[PDB]
């Protein structure tokens, strides 16, 4: 019973959690379990719902994603900055890179790092990286603004997208933080990760649905859909929200409640 | 036979590769297989000449290590920079702490690394960000000099030495790189490789010693001795020698030959 409330209840917390640095992973696992939603066709369904929240930066930044692959048909394009610059496909490419060439390399490694202290580590070393961010990066932005941002600053946050491969860490977390340690502000920084997501989630979900695609040929659609269609609203909400909030706010509340999620994962499965 | 003239071939090889960023354990896997220089006692023998080479650096930098620890005793050191700041202890906590926390909660999956084949992957990739470091580095470095460094450098340098955690990555590579991404000069980025070097070393050496302590008890002294004694030597004209080759070359000679390094380990092995 209650397959449609339990879809929508995970579906908040993908749509809350994938975007915001507070890992969606470690929230998975724990409501997962208490909820006692577990198995194959659970982790088929997180894979799914996270095409939702993908949805949502889609939409939300459309004219920009499509301008990057060079289809403009109108209006131009806002400009977020204080440079005559533009965000290209090579500052995705260069964010990209990194990333995709080791977890193709260390595929089988990473896939045995789904335990539970393994995550509860993560959660915490990646609030540590949070909090050296803000203590470290430097008193005036070099990129205020994302059409500000340089190759070497996207290239360098790929970089510290190697350690979301890192099951717990949070890729927003590590490539917000890399980003404020070069000097992208945080709202940028912010929204480069949400835009670097894109191809990278989609990559990663079509890899993840390609080997899991055994589940109910109709039985799933109900739940399945229940939770897309969930996490897309509450992550255009969470994402707009976030925007918003993070023009006057830190990461420190965010690296803070890491580490009490960190501890949630070791008193719900320890 | 030829025990000391193959402890003083490695030793060559140590004190060659250690600090040049081409990686010495992707040496001496060739190296030791084509002597036939292999198993428990090897491996004890290369950590031992290990020693031998920090030495090297312990010596030239006499001044400013002790400097940095708070002992100075006469001449004022040598101030290395165009600004009126100083190296301190903290620049080199910050360089270690990254490598150091990732290194002892991934020390089981960094054991099962050693294999050939990603050795050579990892000769690879470590050439790869060489070049990638040569192509984005600043036109005008943000510190020319050692003592130019900032906190922020040192640490995402640091966040780059969590890099060598992969077996033939090659830690001068990866710390080098890493400060030239952020702006440290070619030169004060290896200098600074190298100060970092030798608290990482001895707490490895000391770990890797501690573990591994059974060996003959007087039979393996002679090796060990000449061994440790002349990668200290070559790793002195190494380092002396790098250091005014820097100056006016790049690290692209460096990536080029860590290809043929990788092709050699191929043919090596398979
Ligand atoms: C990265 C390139 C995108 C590739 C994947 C394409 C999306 C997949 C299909 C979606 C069907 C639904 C289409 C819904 C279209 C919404 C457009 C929109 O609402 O844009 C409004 C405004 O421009 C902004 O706020
Ligand atoms: C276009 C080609 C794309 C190829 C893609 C290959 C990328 C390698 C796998 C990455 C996901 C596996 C890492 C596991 C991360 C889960 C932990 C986590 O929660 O971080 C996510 C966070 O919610 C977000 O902010
Ligand atoms: C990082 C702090 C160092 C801790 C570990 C200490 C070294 C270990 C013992 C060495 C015995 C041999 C001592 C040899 C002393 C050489 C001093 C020297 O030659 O310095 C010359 C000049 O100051 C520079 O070029
Ligand atoms: C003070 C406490 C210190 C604690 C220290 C814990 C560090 C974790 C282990 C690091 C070595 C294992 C990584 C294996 C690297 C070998 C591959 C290689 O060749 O890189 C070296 C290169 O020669 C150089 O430039
Ligand atoms: C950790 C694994 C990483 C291994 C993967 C490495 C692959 C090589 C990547 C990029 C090549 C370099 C691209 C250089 C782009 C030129 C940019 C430039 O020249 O300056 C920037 C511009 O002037 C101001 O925005
Ligand atoms: C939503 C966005 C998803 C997009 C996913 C990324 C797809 C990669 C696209 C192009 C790079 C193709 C690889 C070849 C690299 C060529 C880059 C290059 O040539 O840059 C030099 C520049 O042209 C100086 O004139
Ligand atoms: C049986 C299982 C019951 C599960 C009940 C699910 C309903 C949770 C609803 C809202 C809380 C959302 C929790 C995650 C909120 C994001 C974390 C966050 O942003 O905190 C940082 C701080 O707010 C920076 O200001
Ligand atoms: C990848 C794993 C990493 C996890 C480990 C993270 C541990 C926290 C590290 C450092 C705390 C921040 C130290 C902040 C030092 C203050 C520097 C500063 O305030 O500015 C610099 C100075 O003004 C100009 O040189
Ligand atoms: C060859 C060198 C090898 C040395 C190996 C490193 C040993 C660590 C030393 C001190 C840090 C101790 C950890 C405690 C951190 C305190 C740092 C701190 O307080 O910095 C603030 C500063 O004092 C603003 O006034
Ligand atoms: C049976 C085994 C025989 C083994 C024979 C050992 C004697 C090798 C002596 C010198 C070559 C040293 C090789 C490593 C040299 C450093 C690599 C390097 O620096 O190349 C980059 C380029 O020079 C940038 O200008």
């Amino acid at each position: 019973m209650h397959s449609l409330l339990i879809a929508a209840i995970l579906g908040v917390v993908e749509g809350l959690t994938e975007f915001l640095p507070v890992s969606s992973t470690g929230h998975m696992i724990i409501v997962g379990h208490l909820l006692g939603f577990e198995g194959d066709t659970a982790k088929t369904f997180e894979v799914v719902i996270q095409l939702g929240s993908i949805l949502a930066v889609v939409v939300m930044f459309w004219r920009r994603l499509f301008g990057l692959i060079g289809i403009h048909f109108g209006r131009p394009l806002q400009h977020e900055g204080e440079s005559k610059g533009r965000l290209t496909l090579i500052h995705i490419l260069l964010g990209m890179i990194p990333a995709v060439v080791l977890g193709l390399l260390f595929h089988d490694t990473i896939k045995s790092l789904f335990n539970p202290i393994n995550v509860m580590y993560a959660l915490v070393v990646g609030g540590l990286l949070l909090i050296a961010a803000e203590c470290l990066k430097p008193k005036e932005p070099r990129a205020p603004g994302l059409d500000d941002m340089t190759y070497r600053q996207a290239f360098m946050i790929g970089c510290f997208q190697c350690l979301a491969l890192w099951p717990g860490f949070s890729r927003s977390g590590a490539t917000i933080s890399g980003g404020m340690l070069m000097g992208v502000s945080r709202y940028a920084a912010s929204e480069f990760s949400f835009l670097l997501a894109v191809p990278m989630m989609m990559g990663a979900t079509a890899l993840d649905l390609y080997k899991s695609w055994g589940f109910l040929t109709s039985g799933d659609i109900p739940m399945f859909a229940v939770g897309f269609i969930t996490a897309f609203v509450v992550a255009l909400i969470a994402i707009k929200t976030f925007l918003q909030l993070i023009k006057r706010i830190s990461f420190i509340p965010f690296a803070i409640y890491r580490f009490i999620v960190a501890a949630a994962v070791y008193v719900v499965f320890f």
